[PDB]
């Protein structure tokens, strides 16, 4: 099919190597610890012991081979560098990195990683927009002033019909999905209920999402 | 406004004190690294010094008051577990808690953590989403089944209408927006038209989205 | 008879080791420390080097088949902790654990210890009655 | 009535001193930490911020005046033997000790202890005892 | 003249800076080390205190406008790196860097270095020539 | 031919060694870390592992024999000073020691070496010579 | 002969054992070090690896057969004092021991050591006094105020007579001995010449010995 | 008077700082440890907390200034080396320094120590002579063959005279001094009575002083 190859399998990487290969795809799963390579062998292709800094190693590995290579090592600046050099010397297609401060990134994108990751920071950012906001699950920017919103529907909504939110003309936001135990419902008809502690699926302008949430829940 | 309490700040942490101060809401940085909080300084309303696991410490903040507290301390298990049950005595409402293993998890939840975090590990998913599938930028799950997609704009996607290509037919799944050199259109009419590198926004069944990927772009 | 696993080779642990083993019960003891291994060899009915916090020595323990299993671990929390964890979720009948202080007692507590002991704490109660009385 | 010198307020030196006050004897609590003589301040007669091993302050504190003193300290074996010595030197009549391993029982014997007491590795007996009979 | 920049006055820089002073080039001394730049002030036409990593201090220095650059820093992998890129992005014409070994030198390669130089192998070389042959 | 010992095969005494080695000359590459060993094992004629301070290992390698021992440890002063010092004992006709600073020279000196080296100092003057100069 | 243990192979134990060895005594070199006894092999009549601390081993080492036992680790204070025990216990006639400070000299003393040797602080007190004193190379005091006084003459008594330096009447002190070029001279005739840089044995009241000093040399 | 620097206040120099400031000279007691300065700080003239090793830090000290100064660092032999080599660049004029081993001696040789001491191994050499032999309570030997020794009385010359044990016609050697209970007696008359426990001061040859301790005590 397509052929990646995680190289350091952490939290980060063994999540990418796991639901990598959940959806059928050939995923080596390389580390120096053997323990990491001894528990996710089961949830890859072929998992090896590897020095990924080493190249004859990295040689042993074939990893020219490969479409994608993930080096998810983010403590360890020198290992990460080193082998994500060592990746671009040998004319990898694909070579996304783990990312651990700024300037990591900064000799990430000299040696030119074509895609530098930073997931903490990011989730980071996310987690305290929960934080501030007790209210919003999930959600998408379309543009600086444009976004979809998931909503976690309070005890004000409740046995509510679409058409009694009027969402689409009182605030100018426009409803897209309901789940409701499970089972969803994607735009739906005015007629369809929202039932408390299901999911809503709001679209619109940021404030007018807010307004919503203010008056409205 | 609402106040927030963010223990430790490491990336994880520190953006989520710097993103809250952003949006202008009472933060107290706190870190036992003299240095993190002197570089956490311009991004908080109060940032101290202070050993969370110490009791007198966490008196001498005055934490009773705080409607939130974040432990964004997730390398140092029994710093985080330590401070978490400090909290936990001291009658915190809200109580959010970074976490490093399943185990960790544990001893959080039954410390009775009132949210519990892995950063790390969720990116680690959806970046694996994105490496085993080039094309989606970003998406949201609306169940097991049903999902938002946001996708990159190929070249049989060019020059083509909403009506040329009929997704609520022939794949079951509806656009919702466009977005083009950064300019948004939201809830696009049929006569409009998608030019490629841009931002599609579809939403269906995973497998139809899935579907209209392999045949359509 | 009854079986009863020992971790953590103390004077404390020992000494319930030891005494068990004097009336004659299937004790396992268990420590990290080769040299305390050795110390209660003659003192058990098998004694084995393993690291209580690492799961899959726990299952080559064979752990799950004890009716009580005693953590007297007391110094280093964490692995007590951790230990007492590991053998809530394999699902041990009946978990005593040694406890160090206040908050350690919680977490026991909280991550369910079927019973929490303070050796010296009550000792210190104990002699307290002594010298108050002579008799 | 009886006069009691604790020194070292420990969770074992704590609790005799804390349930020795309750039974309303005269106890003195000596301790090095401030932060401990501050705690068991209300469960003694006098709490006192004391070096059991500096000679001039154990006079200062006028312990050859006592019937008994204990000390309660099993983490220190330096300053417990030394403090041991000294009360000796000093004519106590009964002096009880903690000890921590048989070799720092060995020492508090051979410097005249009058009574050494190993908490852990006793309540292990008991608990142990408690163990194999739930009753 | 020519102006040259000298960042890390350590043996090898300070001797760089010391000698180029000597044949009468405008020299700009750099350290993060007060001491150092206190020490090598009578070598250097302007000797300042900065943190090369430190891009507005770099500014500060107004190092733009020198044709060439010596990255004197070879213990610092991460500080030596990163000077060099900084340097790199404010097109500097040509930037001769000390690296330790040879995956330094590796990084140096691919962030653009003009020059780099391996003091002790080199030297390392000639020495041995001379001790092949004492004349 | 010519026997030479090079003890501590970093840069520099690598470089001599593999050097030496190339003109064919017998080379002896002595150091306390079995990867240097490892890897100058190709570049040598007897490659060993051998704590140099240690005087049994030094008559273990016979180097008594050799014409010229190269002390090129220049991070350990200590290492370096204490080997020079059992070679200078041990009567070797010709000792060059590579040198950190000025005192490591003054204590090598007065305990008699041959030659002091100093590569990163000189290698300084050199590139500076070159900077001046760019032909 | 009579039979010693050393056990502790230090600088002051090994020369304990190392000189012992010279006058032909039996001495039982003791160490837990195993070069310590491979290096004073050659100087004792049995050389052992043994850990003193441990019972089994001392009655391994037949211990209990010795005069005098010497314990001379004065790093280790609890080796030092356990070992001193073990030894006391066993009966051990003689029981010397190297002791570090006043408290472990305090415990040393409790648990009945025979004798108590401070090396370090003896010979600190007397190189001081060499210090202050740089003529005076070595003595004895017979008392508070008398003394043997062990002289370097300086190129004040080169060739003078001891009829000339008339110490027995001027100065009230006796001269005993006079050491040249190896050479020794004991209890000598009033036309016996010192000759310079040879060694002076005067006998006396210490000011008596330095007024005799300070005129005439 | 004289200025004296004691670098290193462990037993040794401590001993040495203190006995020096018993004399009334002019000590200054140097220490990195601070606790060590404060426990000195009776028994000198200035106790500094100084790092020895920093040159600056000795010239603030100002130490050119002083006669002596001695290195009495016997544990850290590189501590000890560099302070020697930066006294000795300073010009002072007499180095006094701790050694632990030979090729420590040798590297204070080297680098021009003026005197170099070895205080337990000495030490260790005089009190292995007290153990073989229990007799000697003190001694100075005047030459490889001749010497001066201090006795402890037995039963077999208690209310002896000194007519009666002829030293100096049986044995070649003479008696010098008599100490009984703390009185003494200096250069004694042929009448005089040795009582048991005595101190006898005998000076001859080491095997004629032996054969007397053999036949006579
Ligand atoms: N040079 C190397 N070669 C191969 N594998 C390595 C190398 N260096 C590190 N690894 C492995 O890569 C993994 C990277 O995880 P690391 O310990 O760096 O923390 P992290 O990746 O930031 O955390 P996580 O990914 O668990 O969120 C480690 O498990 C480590 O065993
Ligand atoms: N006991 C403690 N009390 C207060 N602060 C602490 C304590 N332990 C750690 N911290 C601080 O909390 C922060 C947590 O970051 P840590 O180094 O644990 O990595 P992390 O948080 O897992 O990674 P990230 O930087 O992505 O958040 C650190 O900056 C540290 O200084
Ligand atoms: N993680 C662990 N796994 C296995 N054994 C352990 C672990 N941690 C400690 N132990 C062992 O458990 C024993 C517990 O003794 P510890 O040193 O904790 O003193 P204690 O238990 O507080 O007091 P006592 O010695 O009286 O029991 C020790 O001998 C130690 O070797
Ligand atoms: N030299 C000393 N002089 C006076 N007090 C001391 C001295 N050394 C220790 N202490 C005090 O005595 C107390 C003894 O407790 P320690 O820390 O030795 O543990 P412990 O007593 O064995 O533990 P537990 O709390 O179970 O009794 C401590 O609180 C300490 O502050
Ligand atoms: N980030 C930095 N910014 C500015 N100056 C730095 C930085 N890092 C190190 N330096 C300075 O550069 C100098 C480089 O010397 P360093 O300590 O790296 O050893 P070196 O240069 O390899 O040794 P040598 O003295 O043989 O050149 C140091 O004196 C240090 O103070
Ligand atoms: N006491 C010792 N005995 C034997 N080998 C040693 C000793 N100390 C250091 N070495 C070896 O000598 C080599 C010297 O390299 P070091 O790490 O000292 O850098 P350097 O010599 O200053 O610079 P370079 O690496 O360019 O020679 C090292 O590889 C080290 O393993
Ligand atoms: N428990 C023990 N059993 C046997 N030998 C021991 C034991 N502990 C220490 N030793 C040995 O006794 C010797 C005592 O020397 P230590 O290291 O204590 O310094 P020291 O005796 O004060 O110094 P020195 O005697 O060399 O002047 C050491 O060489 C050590 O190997
Ligand atoms: N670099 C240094 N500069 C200044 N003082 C030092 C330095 N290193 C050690 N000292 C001090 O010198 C003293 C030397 O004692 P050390 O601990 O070396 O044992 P020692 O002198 O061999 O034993 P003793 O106590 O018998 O003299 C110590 O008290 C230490 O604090």
């Amino acid at each position: 099919n397509k052929q990646f190859a995680v190289i350091g399998l952490g939290r980060f990487g063994g999540s990418i190597c796991k639901e990598l290969h959940r959806m059928g795809h050939e995923v080596l799963a390389v580390d120096i610890n053997e323990e990491k390579v001894n528990a996710y062998a089961s949830y890859a292709t072929h998992a090896v012991i590897a020095n990924a800094t080493e190249e004859n190693e990295l040689l042993s590995l074939g990893i020219r081979n490969f479409e994608y290579v993930i080096v998810a090592i983010g403590a360890n600046i020198q290992a990460s560098t080193l082998t994500t050099l060592l990746l671009k010397e040998l004319d990898i297609p694909n070579i996304w990195v783990k990312a651990q401060n700024y300037y990591h990134h900064k000799v990430l994108e000299k040696i030119g990683a074509d895609r530098i990751i930073h997931p903490q920071k990011d989730m980071g950012v996310k987690i305290a927009q929960s934080l501030s906001d007790e209210n919003v699950l999930n959600y998408i920017d379309l543009s600086d002033e444009y976004s979809i919103v998931e909503l976690l529907a309070t005890r004000k909504l409740d046995s509510k019909s679409i058409i009694d939110l009027n969402v689409r003309a009182k605030y100018g936001c426009t409803i897209l999905a309901i789940k409701h135990h499970g089972d969803i419902c994607l735009s739906p008809a005015p007629e369809d209920i929202i039932r408390e502690q299901d999911c809503l699926v709001i679209m619109g302008h940021k404030k007018d999402i807010k307004r919503f949430e203010n008056e409205g829940m």
